[PDB]
């Protein structure tokens, strides 16, 4: 059961669900709230490494991720991020989202974006109960034309689903959770497994 | 919570949602209804433009969009659409779908298709409350062989999820809604933001 | 709704839902169960065929399917599968999963993976009521680095949604279902349509 727009407004009103800054009524409809693009981005630099060993020694994985991730890219005013066909980039939503333990959220892209080849995630769009933070985005342009992305644009949408009950281990209270306190285009923390 | 098959036929019989034409009992099972491929397609014309500035001057973007998008392709019966690896294309389902204000629909591809690298949407699969119209698809071949696509083939599935209540701003009533009355392989209307 | 972590535990304890080997409490949290990578893979031998005609003479298709799919790749103790950028491969979960008739399953990748461009499915992540088998994965590396994938790594997560009622045609009973008894990296059976 997804929350319809009126119920999202009420959960936002009771305050155990928070989205900061809260999108206006124009941006809450049907069963979704729209989200916008922030100004933090990351690209990859392959020429430093042959591969990343997802399960190799923790220490060596940490080194690798550091050699292939650029530092965080912040665009100056009026500047766009040019997302080219075939070139994965990280970003973040403008909004920070905080979910109570009895709710899960799901991120969609936008049909208007899909129709130009823009994926907003890479088969990982689940915002967990306990989640608090901005939501990281994995952009892939599967299209034929580069796309200029500007901070501020409508980039995705969130739907919300009350759970059968309060999660007994929500994200915020879980010791090996990787991304609590998320805020920019944070790179993979696969080396934490 | 999704409608089981029996309830889907029950909502169909009582007119609480429509699928036109209505798939036979063979294509309604578990918690889904299969949909079939339409015969309208669109490709992209990269050479005519450098890039698309998703949230730039409306006239610019609008014009760019009209430059890079093919006219609508209608297959002469028997004809195939050859979807090559690397080549995004727009299409549409055979079926028209109409959803009430208290239900959201979700498009799936097919495992049989996935195992050949065919994506049927680019992170945009939500069919909104109040929606009425044929569903546009975004085909991307991530695999290693060209795939011949013909009208009338089984291309995906829809599952339906009642909302916590009736949406106050459902799609058919939102005035900045982009794709109401969509009945073909309609291009992105991202300029309309 | 989806089952909160407790309730997942309830259904495993009750027993109509089953996951073998049952993941420890630690890999069950929020609204999901974590699933792990199996040791069976398949690749594509493109040079043996010009294309696959998704809805051509059954004959034609199976042979072409047979010609393009590799012999299963079985990784033995301490081995890696190198998934290079742009090279679709088939794989499977470690876990076998059985869903009762009144439950639907949904596969997600992992954010940690997503941020290095690994998709774990190609728009086909629904696990059907009546399903009993290992879950096949469709890996696509959309990033810029090769990724070493080792059997037993955390590769994804499942969440569960109870249905409005028991499906009248669940997977295990549906005569034309293609993938029951799935115990490895099973190729597309689009020719059985
Ligand atoms: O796979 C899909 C998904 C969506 N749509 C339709 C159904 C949905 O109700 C609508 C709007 O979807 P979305 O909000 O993702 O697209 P948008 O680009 O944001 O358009 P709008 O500004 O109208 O929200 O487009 C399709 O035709 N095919
Ligand atoms: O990530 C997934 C998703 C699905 N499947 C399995 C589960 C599901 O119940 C079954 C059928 O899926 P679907 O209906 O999408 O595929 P199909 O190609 O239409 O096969 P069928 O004719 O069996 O419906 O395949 C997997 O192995 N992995
Ligand atoms: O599109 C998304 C999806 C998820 N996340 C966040 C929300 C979520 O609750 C968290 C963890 O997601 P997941 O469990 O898929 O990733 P992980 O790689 O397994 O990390 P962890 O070890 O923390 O579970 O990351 C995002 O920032 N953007
Ligand atoms: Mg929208
Ligand atoms: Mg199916
Ligand atoms: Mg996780």
């Amino acid at each position: 059961m997804r929350l319809c727009d009126r119920d999202i407004e009420a959960w936002l009103d009771e305050g155990r669900l928070s989205i900061n800054p809260r999108p206006p009524v124009e941006r809450i409809n049907g069963a979704t709230v729209d989200v916008r693009l922030g100004n933090k981005f990351r690209t990859f630099r392959g020429h430093t490494a042959a591969f990343i060993d997802l399960s190799g020694p923790k220490d060596e994985v940490s080194a690798a991720l550091d050699r292939v991730m650029s530092d965080e890219i912040v665009l100056d005013e009026g500047e766009a991020f040019y997302l080219h066909p075939g070139e994965l980039a990280l970003a973040v939503t403008l909004e920070s989202v905080t979910l109570p333990a009895d709710l899960v959220g799901w991120l969609d892209g936008r049909s208007s974006l899909a129709r130009l080849g823009l994926m907003v995630h890479v088969t990982a769009h689940r915002i967990d109960p306990g989640w608090s933070g901005c939501i990281v985005l994995e952009f892939y342009n599967s299209g034929k034309l580069p796309l200029a992305l500007r901070p501020g644009m409508l980039i995705g949408a969130l739907s919300f689903e009350p759970l059968s009950g309060p999660a007994v281990r929500p994200y915020n209270r879980r010791e090996d959770a990787k991304y609590r306190n998320q805020q920019g285009a944070v790179a993979s923390r696969i080396d934490k497994d």
